[PDB]
């Protein structure tokens, strides 16, 4: 079926702690009951974080009416302008990369000659019950938020 899930997640993924602004935590289980757009972004790209975030933020009202919430995910790294933007949806930190690994977004990247591990910009659409109905990996930001919104309505 064109509505079937494209990825299967370990059950424990739904209770992994994600750190919010203010310091409290949230989980995927807390988002059960409504559609959820979960997008992952790399920390090494502030401009990309800012633009992808503002795009989803501008469309938040339509996502809300379509029955979905949005969660932006990354991993706090010792090595901020995006976080200061003030998106109307939560940005969370996956401290030990547990959630990232569950979605398999940690990939080998070339950073100025040195091979490192990092987050491959990716997005996932989950149903009210947790089914991952659609995925986007190594995302092209141009038109992405619009495409995710379209996908949400197509599954509605």
């Amino acid at each position: 079926a064109m509505t079937d899930a494209v990825l299967e997640l370990p059950a424990a993924t739904f209770d992994l702690p994600l750190s919010l602004s203010g310091g409290t935590q949230t989980t995927l289980r807390a988002h059960a009951g409504h559609w959820l757009v979960i997008y992952f972004y790399p920390k090494d790209s502030t401009p990309g974080c800012t633009t992808e975030g503002l795009d989803f933020n501008a469309l938040l009202p339509e996502f809300d009416k379509a029955g979905a919430k949005i969660l932006g995910v990354s991993r706090d790294s010792v090595k901020n302008f995006c976080a200061k933007q003030g998106f109307a949806f939560p940005l969370v930190s996956d401290g030990d990369e547990a959630l990232c690994r569950a979605f398999d977004v940690i990939k080998e990247k070339n950073m100025y000659g040195k091979q490192v591990l990092g987050i491959e910009r990716s997005t996932f659409l989950l149903s009210p019950e947790g089914q991952v109905v659609q995925a986007w990996r190594k995302v092209k930001v141009a038109g992405h938020a619009d495409a995710v919104l379209a996908a949400l309505k197509a599954h509605a």
